[PDB]
């Protein structure tokens, strides 16, 4: 019960897109430690962005000045990816690291239209 | 980028196996927030055990009597799994949630013999 396959997003070259990732339903007994956007491709994943309720926001290249958390909370890891291009197409994983229940990862496919 | 270790394991039925998992060297910039163990079986992830440096240890069913940390640290999530059943066959993933680097995981395939 780890993976939660979500929507499928369709964006456009040049325009930005809103990738969605929220946590529901939040319980007081469950504590969210981190939200982590990763891009999966060719069978290999890649760290994209991380929101930590205490450590702040981190964006990793090539996604700095591109990816921005809209409502950075522990139940919301929604991001905006700027300047879509053909290389951006692929599977995206938004993972919540929670204690003591474990990790919940949402999974969404992104297609880039021309 | 997120997968740094890929190994294999073997063991007889009823015997105990020590699944190793560690991180070195975490840069002084890098902070480990949580360590998580997962099992992948026929396209489905399942949370096993979690060690959070600031919250403690949690062993989830049905592993609450079989799986155990040996030296639980922010750089060591090595566990022992006792009473190996045939169903235990498969890939096990030990994940380090870090900031600002993100997720760094180790995958090991445990095969059951007799």
């Amino acid at each position: 019960q780890v993976v939660q396959v979500n929507d499928s997003m369709y964006g456009f070259i040049g325009t930005d897109v809103v990738l969605h990732c929220s946590f529901a339903n939040p319980l007081p007994s469950v504590k969210i430690t981190q939200v982590t956007w990763q891009k999966a491709s060719n069978g290999s994943k890649q760290n994209m962005a991380i929101y930590n309720p205490t450590m702040g926001v981190s964006v990793l290249p090539p996604y700095e000045k591109r990816v921005e958390f809209l409502r950075p909370s522990f139940i919301d890891g929604t991001i905006r990816l700027s300047g879509l291009e053909l290389e951006d197409e692929g599977m995206y994983i938004c993972e919540f690291a929670t204690f003591p229940t474990g990790n919940r990862e949402s999974q969404l496919n992104l297609t880039v239209m021309a």
